[PDB]
């Protein structure tokens, strides 16, 4: 089997991407944030505290003939941005882009933090990291990918995120029409439960490539590119008037600037992030200070190749017995 679904930016900045997901019988379609940095599939639901719901579409298990309470199971998750959610668990039929899993754990939120409530466009998350990170207790649950894997034509999924445009998540196949050149594969460590890999270096604009190992994660659920402070300083030093602002919470730059590209290494291959991808616009409405898309990972404890990096590439998440990542230009 295979599946193929379009993923759409939630706003003009590509802050996140939503993908429609069918849950239950008859189908209830919710728009979920596919997150390769976490391992829970959780939804706004008929159980979510009413004051914490503001515009989201909810899953109502009582209206699904295939829903079953997973008795005694609870979940609770905290993300890198300080957001959180928790609740109970149902199993139900879940389909993505025509690929169906029966018996998928659907984590129903009883509580969500303010950042979720305030984002009316995201109805929940679909985690695509390794199932070792799944938070269901007392019986850990599998991701949608891990449950689908054995049925797929190939044990893979691909992320093809757009810049200010829709893109695609495919399951079970490589679309050889969706990228240019060849795919470079690189080793993955699953020790922390992430798609963790090592970039071979970077360049700023037209500058020379610096060969240096950068360990980080491929995380579709993180907006920005978080890298070591040395790398980030070297990037922003090429932008007149850029500075790190403790009041704003990272590097800002004059909205009048033209940003340089940023290149990262994948083995001997190179992925180029155009400068425009690094502009996250005014820090507040009408400001002439703009927020940067490359930020320091110092204090986060891991480097994160978030959407800024991933949307410059066609990315293969190879879930074979020995997982690997692939990157191609597009
Ligand atoms: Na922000």
């Amino acid at each position: 089997s295979t599946g193929s679904a379009t993923t759409t930016p939630i706003d003009s900045l590509d802050d996140a991407y939503i993908t429609p997901v069918q849950i239950g019988t008859p189908a209830q379609t919710l728009n979920l944030d596919f997150d390769t940095g976490s391992s829970d599939l959780w939804v706004f639901s008929s159980e979510t505290t009413a004051s914490e719901v503001d515009g989201q579409t909810i899953y109502t298990p009582s209206k699904s003939t295939t829903a079953k309470l997973l008795s005694g199971a609870t979940w609770s998750i905290s993300y890198g941005d300080g957001s959180s959610s928790s609740g109970d668990v149902y199993t139900d039929t879940v389909s993505v882009g025509g690929l169906t899993v029966t018996g998928q754990a659907v984590e129903s939120a009883k509580k969500v933090s303010s950042s979720f409530t305030e984002d009316s466009t995201i109805d929940g998350l679909l985690g695509l990291a390794f199932s070792t990170l799944n938070t269901v207790s007392p019986t850990q649950q599998k991701t949608f990918f891990d449950n689908a894997k054995a049925s797929l034509d190939s044990p893979v999924f691909t992320a093809d995120l757009g810049y200010h445009a829709p893109g695609t998540y495919n399951f079970g196949f490589i679309d050889t029409t969706a990228y240019t050149g060849s795919i470079t594969y690189t080793a993955v460590s699953t020790k922390q439960g992430f798609w963790e890999w090592t970039s071979t270096g970077y360049a700023v604009g037209s500058g020379t490539f610096k060969s240096t190992s950068i360990d980080g994660i491929a995380d579709t659920g993180t907006t920005l590119l978080y890298l070591p402070a040395t790398v980030v300083s070297a990037y922003w030093a090429q932008v007149s008037g850029a500075k790190s602002s403790s009041s704003v919470g990272g590097y800002v730059f004059p909205c009048s600037a033209t940003l340089p590209s940023f290149t990262f290494g994948v083995g001997s291959a190179r992925i180029v992030i155009p400068g425009d991808y690094i502009d996250f616009g005014p820090i507040s409405t009408g400001s002439s200070s703009c927020f940067g898309g490359i930020q320091s990972s110092a204090g986060i404890g891991i480097n994160i190749f978030g959407d800024v990096a991933l949307k410059a590439a066609f990315v293969v998440f190879n879930g074979a017995t020995t997982p690997t990542l692939g990157f191609a230009s597009k």
